[PDB]
């Protein structure tokens, strides 16, 4: 089954998921001088507070903290977006170095990791439906860069202690999501995909162009998680990035 390692990973998801080569596939590079400001963009609105997460689970390629969307509680609304979108989980993608790590990359440039803030629009009923429709997710992506720790993500660091090895899961409640964004909401944003397998393009990119900082102690940690089961042979998690994939004419705007 689909992986990030030579035999099965992104050069080869294609061949069970033909829209890995389609028209609106993400990742994409930000190309920051072909960027427009776009002027009709609304205020983003990004409502944390009320979150309620449940657990974190390793699922074999990333680690999902999920939140109770069963109400609107965390949502995400304004900027591209019409209507309302509920946080349903938050993951990562990292690399096995400083260098690399990022899905989006910005004039070519690769973070250290990405965040990725996973909304459903609210007027298709659950997230099982909006992945049926053009307009069914947006996903906040936040890049990480390695520097000062940062505070809000030692909760996440220091359980993945427990969640090693693929399918094991925390109850991880009380996690506050604001505490891992940046202090400005500048981004960018185009019409995308989820950049793991099935690959369903549903997605509206909302992404930040503030870096957070992360420690290097906090990101190593993060390096130690498995992709295998427990008990077998040990593949450490990393490099689970998909990269930088045709734009094929679609626009990115700039909110700034
Ligand atoms: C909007 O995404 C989701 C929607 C979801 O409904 C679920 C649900 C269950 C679970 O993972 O056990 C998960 C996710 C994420 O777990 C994606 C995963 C493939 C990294
Ligand atoms: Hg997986
Ligand atoms: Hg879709
Ligand atoms: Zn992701």
């Amino acid at each position: 089954h689909w992986g990030y390692g030579k035999h099965n990973g992104p050069e080869h998801w294609h061949k069970d998921f033909p829209i890995a080569k389609g028209e609106r596939q993400s990742p994409v590079d930000i190309d920051t001088h072909t960027a427009k400001y776009d002027p009709s963009l609304k205020p983003l609105s990004v409502s944390y507070d009320q979150a309620t997460s449940l657990r974190i689970l390793n699922n074999g390629h990333a680690f999902n903290v999920e939140f109770d969307d069963s109400q609107d509680k965390a949502v995400l609304k304004g900027g591209p977006l019409d209507g309302t979108y509920r946080l349903i989980q938050f993951h990562f993608h990292w690399g096995s170095l400083d260098g690399q790590g990022s899905e989006h990359t910005v004039d070519k440039k690769k973070y250290a990791a990405e965040l990725h803030l996973v909304h459903w629009n609210t007027k298709y009923g659950d997230f099982g439906k909006a992945v049926q429709q053009p307009d069914g997710l947006a996903v906040l992506g936040i890049f990480l860069k390695v520097g000062s720790a940062k505070p809000g993500l030692q909760k996440v660091v220091d359980v993945l202690d427990s969640i090693k090895t693929k399918g094991k899961s925390a109850d991880f409640t009380n996690f506050d999501p604001r505490g891992l964004l940046p202090e400005s909401l500048d981004y960018w944003t185009y019409p995308g995909s989820l950049t793991t397998p099935p690959l369903l393009e549903c997605v509206t990119w909302i992404v930040l162009k503030e870096p957070i900082s992360v420690s290097s102690e906090q990101v190593l940690k993060f390096r130690k998680l498995n992709f295998n089961g427990e008990g077998e042979p040990e593949e450490l998690m990393v490099d689970n990035w998909r990269p930088a994939q045709p734009l094929k004419n679609r626009q990115i705007k700039a909110s700034f």
